[PDB]
């Protein structure tokens, strides 16, 4: 069976002051705050007792700084609870000794109780509680004044009724350490009348003008317009800062070379610095990849080429051209967490106001975890965040799960949301989805088509148009396509 | 005496009024549809006038979209 609940008396039992403390000897009285001795040892021994007054468990502590917990110590524990039902104002301690301070200060006449396991089981010993708290017109939390202590008040008041919490703020780590010769004035300032804060996300509209107008002017309806389609931009409008785009298709290439071009417009024609985490290649591999996109030319693919532009000075010459203003910039490898910190560095240091993620489907670092499927939405959300939390327009690229169905990818089928990987974060948390199909053995193996699948701004959805891929170029040129 | 009839009117069709007399506090009205934005502007326009014809305060929880977007 459990520890049994320490006999007053049986233990060498008094209610002695704690000089230690500034708590009278009438005060631990009150509370039940006993100080015994049991085998030699001398301790000291807090009665918690339920609402009904009888005593369900105790705190016993040692010296040098021991405990021992008798009874059953249930998850709903308030040290002090038995001595109030119902009035106008609790004071909520996060330790024993702290309530005995409260207890002091006020002459005990009112409510002060303590938490049950206090520091981190704020949570579950509050809302253990709601009932009995609401008896209460409001609750002063009166918790540690660090870290683990202003996150208690957090939790706390979380789970703890309605707009009654306020939030104690003193001078020192707690509330004994203020009276410890201090600032006993200062708690005292607090249960009356204290700091009633808890909205930390909520937000009057009144209180956004600014933020508002200053949105107003800096991003724009037709945020930056998708290049090498129009349809692209007349069904979507383009990628507002902020959004979250989603690209997305079989086997294609045709998609990496896609999100490429558009990294190389917004990134030269327009004046914005894309940043590029191409998670597949290396940084070198996708500059130059770059370069020859920039250039119509296949660079990385033709030996002589390379050879030609290195000694004929114009490697360095198309290198300054395109990157010399210092506006594209690329994240470079070999966890989630650290990756998603990296591309906001480049948002909130470099400042770039495009991030393209070359494919989501690289999850990686942090291994002893199931489903893709799970993560994969774990992930969407930190970034759609990223993304309206700081307008940058993230583009994520996105590869296809594979049919089971007769016809593939190649074959050109096409795409539905249903049709998506995930298992629904990206499948919503993404603003606008642009699918590319292409029918690689085919009439046009070269032509590729692009559904709009979905787009929150507009909700202007469908086929948008086609484009052609120029092996010779590189590049998916615009076509004259429809019926 | 305490619990009312015409709770907060519909607006944009009678006809939600009609069938379902308004939105009754304490109850949990459920907006749904297909791909609708329509959707997403019905709850607007009701936001919008229950919080300026009528008296009523409004909070949005609005999941999608950035506090200063729907503001827009």
């Amino acid at each position: 069976m459990t520890y049994n609940v320490w006999n007053f008396g049986e233990s060498n039992g008094r209610y002695s002051a704690l000089t230690a403390r500034g708590i009278s000897k009438e005060t631990c009285q009150k509370a039940g705050y006993w100080i015994a001795k049991v085998d030699g040892v001398m301790y000291q021994v807090a009665d918690y007792r339920d609402q009904n007054g009888n005593i369900v468990s105790q705190k016993v502590r040692d010296k040098d700084k021991n405990f021992k917990t008798t009874g059953s110590h249930k998850s709903d524990a308030l040290f002090g609870k038995h001595l109030w039902n119902g009035g106008k104002k609790i004071v909520v301690t996060e330790g024993e000794i702290d309530m005995l301070t409260v207890m002091e200060l006020q002459d005990c006449k009112y409510p002060v109780v303590s938490l049950g396991h206090g520091a981190s089981a704020a949570k579950k010993t509050c809302a253990a509680n709601y009932e009995y708290f609401d008896q209460f017109e409001q609750i002063i939390l009166m918790f540690d004044m660090d870290e683990a202590g202003r996150k208690a008040v957090e939790e706390a008041a979380q789970v703890l009724p309605a707009g009654k919490v306020r939030v104690a703020v003193l001078p020192c780590k707690d509330a004994n350490e203020c009276h410890l010769n201090g600032h006993d004035r200062e708690i005292m300032e607090q249960v009356w009348n204290a700091g009633p804060w808890i909205p930390d996300g909520v937000v009057s509209a009144l209180s956004l003008r600014e933020r508002i107008r200053e949105h107003l002017s800096s991003e724009e309806s037709v945020g930056l317009l998708f290049s090498g389609c129009t349809g692209i931009n007349d069904k979507t409008l383009g990628a507002r800062g902020g959004e979250v785009i989603m690209v997305t298709s079989g086997s294609g290439m045709v998609m990496s070379t896609f999100v490429r071009q558009q990294a190389l417009q917004w990134g030269t024609a327009m004046g914005k610095k894309v940043g590029l985490a191409m998670l597949e290649e290396s940084v070198e591999e996708t500059a130059e990849d770059l370069i020859g996109l920039h250039n119509r030319v296949r660079l990385r693919q033709s030996d002589s080429l390379k050879r030609e532009i290195i000694e004929n000075g114009k490697f360095d010459q198309w290198f300054d051209e395109l990157f010399g203003n210092d506006t594209f910039h690329l994240y470079d490898s070999f966890e989630t967490d650290r990756l998603l910190a990296k591309l906001a560095y480049m948002r909130s240091g470099l400042g770039c106001d495009v991030i393209i993620l070359d494919h989501i489907s690289i999850v990686v670092s942090a291994s002893g975890e199931s489903d893709e499927r799970k993560m994969i939405d774990n992930l969407m959300t930190k970034l759609k965040g990223f993304a309206k939390s700081t307008g940058v327009v993230l583009v994520v690229i996105c590869h296809l799960k594979n049919p089971d169905k007769g016809k593939a990818h190649e074959e050109g089928r096409p795409v539905s949301i249903t049709d998506l990987r995930g298992s629904g974060a990206l499948r919503q948390l993404s603003d606008t989805i642009i699918a590319l199909e292409r029918n690689q053995q085919g009439d046009m193996p070269n032509l590729v088509l692009v559904r709009i699948l979905k787009c929150r701004f507009t909700g202007d959805t469908g086929i948008a148009g086609y484009m052609e891929y120029n092996k010779e170029t590189g590049w998916l040129e615009p076509s004259s396509y429809s019926g």
